[PDB]
């Protein structure tokens, strides 16, 4: 087996992990190497911590390592048996991946929904403008969360509510927060198989409630669209993912049931929520903490957008510094620092070590992004490192893996980058910014809180200036 820290009876290595396990794993891998054994109680895990080993696991042996380790929480509403995020690579997963790549996240689809998203960007601008008038700080975590939910709702469901903090959006927010609280803490049933039939912390039961609420909402939207289409056969077609779902269901060419589609919408909605919210906040934190970089981005946006307040998504090729800024945020702050777990589908030798069937595989993208043998001055926020650099986060550069790579690489990437780029551009282009309170600025920026997505422990509060 790969080398690793001595595991104690019962607990294995769990007592050493602390509040930020990705940081502890990063330190440990400097000692034990880029394939490292970790015993999470009885859940045997191998941590992968170099571009070389990431390529061996995700690419060379990409089929063997194409499964997922499935948390007990994911059994909520039988999601484990239905979800593209957790099913093994087989016909159902392949069909859903095809629908995502060719239909939902196609260039045509993303382009068709730019208008839907533009409304939500305008609402963010309005919210910040009100704060600017009163000289009050913007809670960037809250504003990013609401904006992300709005942009996701707009794209998935054509939600066109005129209030920034609409009823539907705030209901989604409560559900997403609920999921995060449930899963952000260790479920002992994941680590001790004898506890699985007991659900001793009520994690699965509580997840049932929140997944159930999300599924009921999505089912309601689907039913409403089905009826509205039946009743209005001459109305123009909507430009959202729900329209695609209806058309696929009615064409009946896939061996998939209605529940595959509703659980798929659930995965897309949840998938894009905490990840984008935390990333927008980190982007703003980095830019405010590094004023020369804020100035360079503002200058780019001024030259391209001029007096226009809301940048067109189609202008992205004209904005290389904005692209570089977001690559650099992804390098330093991958929202899932250990990605999503993979699993060995069979015994496989890698670099002379046996990885047994069933092993949980965690790619420490955070460690790779901060490794000084890979990235010069890795703790420095330096978007210029990406200018005229072909390195990207699409999965082909094993130094930069915030969306993963190989078989299960993030399918929402085309929508995620539009959300990250446009929310960041909207905030930066339209206002100057200062910290509400800078007395502990450096500590506030450095301190992370582990969870579904890693976040700044102290929410970023910044005052917009005209
Ligand atoms: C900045 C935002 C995002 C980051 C950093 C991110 C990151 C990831 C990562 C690391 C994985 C696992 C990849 C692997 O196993 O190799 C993933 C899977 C997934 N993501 Fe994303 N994601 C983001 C936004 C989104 C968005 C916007 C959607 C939907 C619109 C989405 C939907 C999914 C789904 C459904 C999977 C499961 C794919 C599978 O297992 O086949 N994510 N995400
Ligand atoms: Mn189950």
């Amino acid at each position: 087996l790969p080398p690793g820290p001595f595991p104690y009876p019962i607990v294995g290595n769990m007592l050493q992990l602390g509040a930020n396990p990705h940081q502890v794993f990063a330190k440990l891998s400097k000692r034990y190497g880029p394939l490292m054994s970790i015993h999470l109680g009885s859940l045997y895990t191998v941590i992968v911590s170099s571009p070389e080993m990431a390529k061996e696991i995700l690419h060379r042996h990409g089929q063997v390592f194409s499964g997922r380790t499935i948390a007990q929480a994911v059994h909520a509403c039988d999601h484990d048996k239905i979800s593209m995020g957790f099913l093994p690579v087989a016909s159902e997963w392949r069909d859903m991946r095809k629908i995502c790549k060719e239909q939902m996240f196609s260039n045509q689809s993303m382009e068709a929904s730019q208008g839907l998203r533009r409304q939500k960007l305008q609402q963010l601008l309005d919210h910040v403008q009100k704060c600017s008038d009163s000289g009050r700080a913007v809670d960037i975590r809250e504003a990013a969360f609401i904006t992300t939910l709005n942009l996701m709702s707009a794209t998935l469901f054509s939600s066109q509510a005129t209030e920034f903090d609409s009823k539907a959006t705030m209901e989604f927010k409560e559900i997403i927060e609920g999921v995060a609280t449930i899963v952000g803490v260790p479920n002992f049933a994941d680590y001790f198989p004898i506890l699985r039939p007991f659900d001793p912390q009520g994690v699965k039961r509580r997840a049932d409630v929140f997944f159930g609420k999300l599924l009921a909402k999505i089912e309601g939207y689907l039913n409403e669209r089905l009826e509205s289409k039946r009743a209005n056969p001459n109305a123009p077609k909507k430009d959202d993912f729900l329209e695609i779902v209806v058309d696929i269901i009615q064409a009946n060419e896939f061996k998939l049931k209605t529940h595959h589609f509703t659980h798929l919408m659930l995965d897309l909605f949840v998938g894009g929520s905490d990840t984008n919210t935390t990333s927008i906040e980190w982007a703003m934190s980095e830019l405010v903490m590094n004023p020369d970089k804020m100035a360079r981005l503002k200058a780019e946006l001024k030259s391209v957008a001029g007096d226009e307040k809301i940048v067109d998504e189609s202008a992205m090729p004209k904005l290389p510094y904005l692209q570089a800024v977001i690559k650099e945020v992804m390098r330093i702050h991958p929202p899932g620092p250990l990605l999503l777990p993979r699993k060995a589908e069979s015994d496989q030798e890698v670099n002379g070590y046996l990885i047994p069937k069933g092993t949980q595989i965690l790619i420490n993208a955070y460690a790779i992004g901060r490794d000084p043998s890979i990235w010069t001055d890795p703790e420095t926020f330096d978007p210029e490192r990406f200018l005229d650099n072909k390195i990207d986060f699409k999965g082909q550069d094993y130094e930069l893996l915030p969306f993963g790579s190989g078989r299960r690489v993030c399918p929402g990437m085309p929508l995620a980058t539009r959300i990250l780029h446009m929310a960041t551009a909207t905030l930066v282009h339209n206002f100057d910014w200062k910290l509400e309170d800078d007395s502990t600025a450096a500590a506030d920026h450095a301190g992370e809180l582990f969870g579904v997505a890693v976040r700044r422990a102290v929410p970023l509060r910044i005052i917009p200036i005209v």
